[PDB]
């Protein structure tokens, strides 16, 4: 009783006696024909295993982990478009209910019980339509002026994240940058102010930046800004980049001034799959009112039911991470918020601490805000050292982990630095294991008798 | 001798529908303070979503609502992937790879190069918006080199377009020429889409899969229209072809018919991986003719998610589920599958078709259906003593969980009422005889009205 | 390669690209051969789809929502056949704990171990089983007197369920109704006793009305019914129809007199899966003792094992509800159901408060003793109005309720009223959603420039 | 130190916690709440000390799906089947139901929607025909002027319990043909000689869940002809087909059981048996619509618009609804027909394995169902120290349930063993059982005293 047809893909094959695991899979052309689900499923999913598992990449700011319930939620949602919002008009609502409270959480002065804010995939488009947002209002107001509106400019630091490269590119605005200095290691506001015109649009202050993980002094720049605003009346306005801090900020750190208690805040942005503890696919930006988002950005379709006004660069998306948004904010409110951010940020705190002690290592600032920072090789150390940071990494890549090495941005481009990121789902104990392999690491790169390549490189 | 003290608080022993947490309201405006238990949670957001549409029955959407239960399964295990951190994943930034290369080659790219120039979109939207920047800066980047001025950009489409060009025209503040539709002209004329065309137009749009009626602007007509314009004025006039839903119906059930990269001055095109891709929400894809007309500037590198990262694209974090799901198709279906499967949307579109023009009421807009949906209006006589409209019609069948949308055709037909049915895959002849059942039964009823419907009054 | 039985189903088959999903499902006769599993799946699974989704079902009084465990606890079952006693003895135990746990909810007296009750589908056969209990009682007593019994007769109000109906035409019973008047929106129990004579085998006050979710004065009853069983000697006993108020009465109300603690109480029926929080399939019946239970009704068999004695209509059935029972009193205990059933109550309360507050309607009742209650259009407010109840029946039916519209039974036959029913899994969250509906249906038909078709009817 | 473990707390361990020390609740709702782990557990953990269901093989009632079904039916577990105005698409593919059922019985009625109703099993099934031959027999007698107070109806004494109840609470008489080693099912002409003018039906069966044999419909079909013509009693049969019913049209086409024959007016099954669906499901159809009284159809108005259902039961689960028409899509006819061919072979192979024991007869050489009994050879039990009551016991001690019991009037000295072939049960546990039996056997002969069973016998 032999099955003649085993190989080809029949009821009784098993994946890995078949002939198509004996072929490569498609690279240029679609494949004439079909296989079973079972053959196609482990075709794809096999190609997944060689590279770094999401809870052990220490490089990335979203987050890789939530619990089994919100898991299940998100799931059971993967085939709601959320633009349909004539068909799913309950989750136009919850997605309406968490602007809310975010706006709320920024403290919003806004009175409409339905704040000014939109859904985004991540902090690219969030920012991008917060800066749309203010080049709309700017142009408005130089053609009020008879000034020319041709030349827009604005101005953030040079730690800043690419999605403003693009900005810039895309939307043809110059971009004008503030360096970084060991002196100033944030966005400093004298220097900020210098490179305004009447053409700057906006400053972008981050909070959470990603190459430092420190957060750019907005209330300080908001005071910078009035004083310069009032000499000039070029009313140029605050958009806070606050893609990490702005689900840590108001918890850990209610008193700091940095949102729309500031004057000059007319718009924030933030990653809800960051630290706001959603899988990828979540950003949310909001306005300090509805006078600050320009009608021209709103628009309106007819052909999915009566009607559904929108605001956003993206149209048809899934609809699973604003339930998995709610879910968060019912599940832990603000206690449960505070709780979770502690935790990170004291594991961060922990593994900050630890690496202060090791001899190679100094650490590039004395202050944890954000569950993330950023250390670097001791200048006396380097010297004598045949390896670099970089080498450090590739040891860590053999146990599964993935910590950045990287040079930092204009002006600290000769520190080669590494970063490590605590989300939710990095305990106390994967730090250790860390910390371990570190040290074990260490002590294998201090057995070279030669320089790496990256510390021959290093010699210029 | 057994009594919970903190049972309605929410503990171990707690029953969701016996706690104070469920006899409070959702949060509207600000976080809770405290937390509930993950079961509270799971149901307050889950139940607000059981008052709408089910996916299955949204015959208004072109979105994907059904994927088999491998695909699901693989993307579900995707859940935490962020697709942009390509240092840490690089399997899957070479599966988009594959994926683009598996779509320009369907679209018949003539580019040799063995990684064709794409990239990857949330959906149509942005894959539209980065083939329209791109037209704009090629524009641009000749004008300058012409001494030519390139301050007054315009783009030319027809009346029927997808929201997503008012935003690119609105967010980049580029001029929109729209050619109107007439009952003798349906579809795009190139020839009064010519009109439109100067000095300053950055491309032609055609649209495959038009939303509102459900055709396909003949490309190649409007391709050699515009080759004797632009050999006559040397404004060199490219098109970009909006293929949001005829991109994966034309490569398998037209394979002959010329519209892609095969003609002359089709430059780009854009699809939605989550339409008739048969992905779920989070996928379009955009091609380039070769790698000349995808501007330098639209390429951007990243220095701190690890070596290098080097990608196109608006949004940056991302869920990467949507891309295994893509690749599943291609191997699971393959060609012959693929055609199979929009064989049978197009046949129980078409069945619809046929079966509506059978009823009295009904009159079908087109005689020829080449995409898997298509619409339909009153028949005018009938429409006059009628005392019901379509959107009485849509009424009838929400009652039944169905959403048929009806709507006013754009510029020149905006007189006609009309309702739209979408076949997509997990729409079966079944379900299209209960859907027939539900129109028959709702007419019967309609008609046995005495008076006008408001929506009737309206239009007379 | 291509498969050339991709689409008649083998191995490679999409479920959605095969012949069978262009043909439509069996109407009439058997299909003629198999299909694959998937195929069959879907085509039962999409026909379940056009209809009302069970949590959004304010019609039903039956148990629509139960934890996870219970759930998992009653599929893990589904294969039990429970009349096989003498296999799963273990389960017939646990049947007869139930029993005992119910009697012991209504105060037997009943000194046995094992009370005296039986299992049942659902209210109809345990009503039934009292019924018939009732009428060969009756019959017994009528031979020892020499009085004839060929001429048998029962009380009910007119807000009975139809089962007693049921019992009247498929047992050829005389069915004597007692009207409902705005004076006695009870039964009333002076008229009831006319009504009564020597032929009477019983009197069926109903805790928890249909149309209504009034209780029927028990004790009233029983107090009428003992002067009048010592003045004529009919001996007229009283079975309670607690197929709601069964399971709300001893945790909310435990001292109001109703059941086995009066005197003519000799039989209560209950349906276990409506307030015994159990999924479909659960009724209880108990008597107040042995003696209540004829010899006639009981019977053994002889091929399932040793010995096995049953009371009941139905034979074999699915074991799950009784595992589901036992479940919930384990789970939830006094106190549980207590909390559940008074979060229901509240809920009920509390929608029916606001159902007052809104201009066309006025309540059926001011105090709520289920959780369920009616109300009408305010009798001024529908004289002048263009609508009626079966008009916002069909409106809140387009966005996925349904909330019945109905004529009450005889003396109120003029009243449409309509009825919502609070279950557990029915939360105050959801009573926002549903108020919020309502009042936006409201808006709409006062909208209306002429009268609807049952407004029309109404006028008579 | 988590002070509330053995509470019930966040921490607390199922089996760690004072709730397992106490028993469960027998007479009294307990005073608290538990957690769900704890509950889940005192529930689940008391259903283990008793048969399995694969290894049941004393029940008619299928014991196995596959895994879509399964699922499919678990994802119903909260629809009221009752309430149709919300659910119409179910009450449309339960009519669906009934009209394949109807036309699996070569109904002759021209009508679209079949005549038929939905029943919990052959138990409602069967009493909504008996009730409705009852009233059609009031309803002829009162056009005659003649009485009809004292009904009656005749039935082997092979009737499934149910038919008993109906007898008891309908208050109409039972008849009952013996049986005997002459006739082994209904003798046609013992069955006409106890009908009279108060007759309401005769009740043949297919499938006696005493012997597993068919009583011959076409015979008394035949005989009932003459009978009627001969007196004007206008006499019909109500058909018990309970197993029988999924089993003849696919096996056995051209048997003359049904609506072919003249006097069939109607037919009861239990689709839980051998219409391969869980616990639930009964089906009952009429040759026509006129044969259905009008009395016996209800109306409600709370529900929605209208709602119309013949019945005795009212709410019920709708899962079996969903796992019939599953069945009929995925099985069809040539699937139907391979399932019950493995069912029928395998009880012809246990039948045929056991007649080659020394100790076993088989009461009949036929098997049509896929169930059949033995009894010991009347020369082996006279000197055999032990019963088959024994051999049940010793089966009992590997988990199955096989069982002993002696046969009805005029065969109850005969005590005999059924075993029923459901799907699920395989050629491999076939050949266990049979295993067990003669490993059983050996064990037994070795007694040297009579047991309990086999003294009473004597």
């Amino acid at each position: 009783m032999e099955d003649l047809n085993f190989r080809k893909g029949d009821a009784k094959t098993d994946v890995f006696g078949s002939d198509r695991m004996l072929q490569p899979s498609p690279v240029e052309r679609i494949p004439d024909g079909p296989t079973t689900p079972e053959v196609a499923y482990q075709m794809v999913k096999d190609e997944t295993f060689a590279q770094t598992q999401p809870r052990l990449n220490l490089a990335t700011f979203v987050t890789t982990y939530m619990d089994d319930y919100a898991t299940k939620l998100m799931n059971e949602a993967i085939n709601i478009n959320y633009i349909d919002e004539t068909e799913y008009p309950r989750i136009a609502v919850m997605n309406g209910k968490c602007i809310n409270i975010v706006a709320n959480l920024w403290n919003s002065p806004e009175k409409d019980t339905w704040k000014t804010g939109a859904l985004a995939i991540g902090s690219s488009e969030a920012c991008m339509l917060g800066g749309v947002a203010a080049w709309l209002r700017w142009r408005k107001k130089r053609q009020a002026q008879g000034k020319p509106f041709d030349k827009p400019n604005f101005v953030i630091s040079t730690g800043f994240q690419v999605v403003w490269e693009k900005f810039a590119q895309l939307w043809q605005i110059e971009m004008r940058e503030v360096p970084l200095t060991l002196e100033k290691t944030t966005l400093d506001p004298e220097e900020a102010l210098k490179m305004c015109d009447e053409n700057t649009i906006c400053v972008v202050p981050i909070q959470g930046v990603t190459w430092t993980g420190l957060n750019d002094d907005v209330e300080a720049l908001d005071k910078a800004l009035d004083a310069y605003n009032a000499k000039t009346g070029y009313d140029i306005p605050i958009h806070v980049d606050a893609a990490s801090g702005g689900f840590i900020l108001p918890f850990l750190y209610p008193d700091t001034k940095w949102d729309f208690r500031l004057k000059w805040v007319l718009s924030i942005s933030v990653s809800g799959h960051k630290f706001g503890l959603v899988y990828p696919g979540l950003g949310w930006v909001c306005w300090k009112g509805k006078e600050y988002l320009p009608e021209e950005m709103s628009f309106s379709v007819n052909y999915l039911g009566a009607n559904i006004t929108q605001v956003g660069l993206n149209f048809s998306r899934p609809a699973a991470q604003i339930l998995g948004q709610y879910y968060q904010f019912i599940r832990l409110g603000f206690q449960g918020y505070k709780e979770v951010q502690y935790n990170s940020l004291q594991i961060a705190k922990y593994i900050h601490g630890e690496i202060a002690k090791m001899a190679p290592f100094v650490n590039y600032s004395e202050n944890v805000v954000n569950p993330l920072f950023i250390w670097y090789l001791k200048p006396e150390y380097a010297k004598s050292a045949k390896w670099t940071l970089y080498d450090l990494q590739d040891k860590l890549s053999q146990h599964g982990w993935m910590v950045p090495a990287y040079t930092l941005p204009s002006k600290l481009e000769d520190y080669v630095v590494m970063r490590v990121v605590v989300r939710q789902g990095f305990s106390r104990d994967m730090a250790d294991m860390l910390l371990g392999d570190i040290k074990n690491a260490i002590a294998e790169l201090e057995k070279l008798d030669f320089p790496t390549p990256t510390r021959m490189a290093q010699e210029k």
